[PDB]
């Protein structure tokens, strides 16, 4: 349930994509992400508790888990068609949306 | 006109933005944008020259000019609207999807 | 609380929303089926109650929720920014996300 | 290049897809739709030619398109990965879009 706990388990699956050699293996991973993601999406971070639940800060906070679990959504689509190297580096790409919320809020 | 050219008026307006004191500037840096992006869709970059009108790979390089084009048109109704810092938030974004392209096929 | 109950909300909205003189109007709509679709997500519909958390059509069903929430999400945008028309544009278009999860999983 | 010839083109290829019984069939035929929507994006209604080009109406207009691309680069995907059935319904819900934007446009 805890915010620290989902992202412990997004950053543990991602490191497991990368070393992933097939479709399968990708799977799993994505979408262990993909409920970690979800989960998330509902919390406070330390740094908005202050906030009104309905501020400008949380619907973005709360709109970065939407855009993450969307390109989950997707790297997750790849690899159900086989495509493991697309799908792998679809993953890669996450860490760029994992910054930018990070950069906001963490 | 260049797919160079169009490379350049997107990263020198991302700078105006981030650099941006008001949303009239905000506004006027991501309409050049978007034009910059139409106008690269129907380019072919030099690492996929030998590859058809209808590769996997050409159909994926113009669905990124696809997202950058929706994500560009969201950062404009916010700055329409005034919300200058939430654009910029957008802005950064935003750079996760010309990374993406760039990794594939740059 | 229940799917059915989620869905007659989602209904009703739609029309106060078709049927708004000004913004607020719209925004309030937008605000509770923003409510209603985020609790909507977890239920399993009776047509899926034989299938596994993790089947394709599971993770489908989530998907266009996902969907509609990025909309509606949208729309509000509109309206906080006083366009009352373009949001009742929006919210037409919505519609085909509800029709098409209807006709997949209704 | 006539909106008149697009608009006939994806009528068309609407028919094939729905009379499609392989995956291959529907490829061919979403691709020329994804094509035949690419074009449309750039042009002038009828209704539209006393409008700025600017204008909330002619961004919306050229934004309906990108959701129809959109939608067809999906139902694209999943012919692709040999999803037959997806990928007919997809194109049958295309149709909701169609109509959102003639009643707006046409
Ligand atoms: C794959 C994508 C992501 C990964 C791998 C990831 C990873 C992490 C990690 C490892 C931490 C803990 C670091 C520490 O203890 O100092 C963390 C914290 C945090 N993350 Fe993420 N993250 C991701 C996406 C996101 C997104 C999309 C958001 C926001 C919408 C987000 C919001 C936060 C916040 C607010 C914290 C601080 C937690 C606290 O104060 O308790 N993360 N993330
Ligand atoms: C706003 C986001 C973007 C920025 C800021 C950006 C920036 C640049 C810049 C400055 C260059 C050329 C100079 C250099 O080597 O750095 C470049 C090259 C390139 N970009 Fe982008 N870009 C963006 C988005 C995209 C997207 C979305 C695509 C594809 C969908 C793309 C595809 C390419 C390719 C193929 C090249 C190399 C072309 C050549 O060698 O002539 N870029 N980009
Ligand atoms: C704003 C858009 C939506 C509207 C207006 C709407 C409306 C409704 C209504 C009024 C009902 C039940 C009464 C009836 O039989 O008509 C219903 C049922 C249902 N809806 Fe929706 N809906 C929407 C979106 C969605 C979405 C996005 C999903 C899935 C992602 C979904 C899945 C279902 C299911 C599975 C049922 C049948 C549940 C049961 O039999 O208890 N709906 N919808
Ligand atoms: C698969 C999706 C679509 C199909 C099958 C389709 C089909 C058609 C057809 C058959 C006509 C001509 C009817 C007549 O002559 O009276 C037409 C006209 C028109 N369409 Fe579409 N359409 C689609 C999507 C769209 C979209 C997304 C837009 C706008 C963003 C659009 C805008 C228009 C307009 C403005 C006209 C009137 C043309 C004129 O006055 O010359 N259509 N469409």
């Amino acid at each position: 349930a805890d915010l620290e706990d989902n992202m412990e388990t997004l950053n543990d699956n991602l490191k497991v994509i990368e070393k992933a050699d097939n479709a399968a293996q990708v799977k799993d991973a994505l979408t262990k992400m993909a409920a970690a993601a979800a989960d998330a999406w509902s919390a406070t971070p330390p740094k908005l508790e202050d906030k009104s639940p309905d501020s400008p800060e949380m619907h973005d906070f709360r709109h970065g888990f939407w855009i993450l679990i969307g390109q989950i959504h997707d790297a997750l689509h790849l690899a159900n068609c086989g495509k493991v190297k697309e799908a792998q580096a679809a993953a890669e790409q996450l860490k760029c949306t994992c910054n930018a919320c990070h950069q906001k809020y963490r």
